[PDB]
Parts: structure tokens; sequence; C-alpha cells
């Protein structure tokens, strides 16, 4: 394409990887961490029914 | 001409709708896993108050 | 060019300053939540015996 | 090198440092209430262990 039209492709891309990778980052972080508070609920309830 | 004007709204266009797309992803995502985590805590806890 | 640049910058700063905040508050809200269903939960366990 | 790449790279340069500075509070956060929520849980949990 023209100079200007691959210039402004460039700068989409780029920052489109960079956002990809933020929300990749935080997409990870959330799923980790909810899944652990499901993990440790999970077994504080089997604790707290077995004991009573 | 005006392809500088035209070419640089383009390029906040195609990351606004990357940005938005991004930011949909994660707000649905907190409030998929809040949503789940409440229904566990709660479907636990009527189990455990049952039981004793 | 340069002020093409500061206007690209700006209005994608704009944007991304409002998804921001709009996470944030979503965040703070949701673990507030959280924390009230849970320990609104516990006392009734613990009011049980 | 030339003015059209110095441009290119002058805007994503500055919106990468916003995208990560926004990202970093973002994460700095998750992380402070997950750890909360583990906190609250794991203390609630030993107190009804504790109680019964
Ligand atoms: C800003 O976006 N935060 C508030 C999001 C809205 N709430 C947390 C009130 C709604 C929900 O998820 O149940």
């Amino acid at each position: 394409g023209s100079i200007i039209n691959e210039t402004a492709d460039d700068i989409v891309y780029r920052l489109t990887v960079i956002i990809d990778d933020r929300y990749e980052s935080l997409k990870n972080l959330i799923t980790l961490r909810a899944d652990r508070l499901e993990m440790i609920i999970n077994d504080n309830v089997s604790t707290i029914l077995a004991s009573i």
C-alpha cells in the first residue's frame, strides 16, 4: 500500500500486539486467582462438613 | 490533501474497536467469575447449615 | 505532523482511561460484594452452631 | 531512519506507556482484592472450625 497506509497499519499492528499481551496477562491473572479461590472454598467446605 | 487527517481518524477508529473488545472481554470475565463465586458460596453454606 | 501524533495519542488515552476506570470500579464493587456475602454467610453459620 | 518512522515510533511509544501504566494498576488491584478475599475466607474458616 501507500506510505501513509502502511505506516497506519504498522501503528495499529504494534499497539494491537501490546494491547493483546496486556489483555492476556490480566485474563490469566483473573482466571488464576478466581480458580484458586474456588479451590480453597471447595477444600474448606469439605473440612467443615467432616468436622460438623 | 486531507489524507493525514483521515488516516489519523482511521487509526483511532481501528484501535478503539480493539480496546473496547478487550475491555468487554475482561468485564464479562470478571463478572462471570464473581457470579460463580457467589453461587458456590451460597450453595455450600446452605449445605453446611443443613448438615448441622 | 507532530500535532497529528498528539491528537491520536490524546484521543486514545481518553478512551483507554475510560475503560480503565470502568474496570477498576467493577473489580472494586464486585470484591466488596463478595466480602460482604462471605461474612454474612459465615455469621449465619456461627450463629447456628 | 526517517520522520515518518520516528512519528510512528513516537505514537506507539507514548501509548505503550499509558497502556502499561493502566495495566500495572489493574494487576495490582486484582492482586490486592484476591489477597484480601483469601485472608477473609481463611480467617472465617479458622473461626468456624475452632467453634465447632
